[PDB]
């Protein structure tokens, strides 16, 4: 059922709304069909390398039954030596009703400044809660 996957990333995108303006933040969190879920709190817990993931998702892309989804947002901005970089990316998979991948990114070198660009993070991370919501 991956509830504990669906818990972990509850738990990450609320810390991540609440520090969007607040402090760097890294977060992943990935399960298969499996259940083996993996997750990275930390930024080398997972900078050490996903790739079925995005295999399946390329192969059923182009047998039926499946619903998938994916969304990623990724902004940098580097500027006086400083490349303040910020990507947030969800995506799942579902064959014949049976979720077959759940993945989770969020990543923020730093607290955000840009009103715009905090409008438009809060929303998304909303949004990924909504669906893991759903998910369940």
């Amino acid at each position: 059922s991956q509830q504990e996957f669906l818990e972990r990333a509850r738990q990450y995108l609320e810390e991540a709304r609440r520090d969007l303006t607040t402090r760097p933040y890294y977060y992943y969190v990935g399960s298969d069909s499996d259940g083996t879920t993996r997750e990275a709190r930390s930024r080398e817990e997972y900078a050490k390398p996903e790739k079925r993931v995005r295999s399946l998702i390329e192969e059923l892309k182009n047998k039926e039954n499946y619903e998938i989804y994916e969304t990623d947002y990724s902004w940098t901005e580097t500027e006086n030596g400083e490349t303040r970089t910020h990507h947030i990316y969800f995506a799942y998979v579902k064959k014949d009703g049976k979720l077959e991948a759940l993945l989770l990114r969020i990543e923020s070198s730093g607290p955000l400044t840009d009103e715009e660009t905090i409008e438009k993070t809060t929303r998304l991370l909303d949004e990924i809660y909504e669906k893991l919501e759903s998910l369940s």
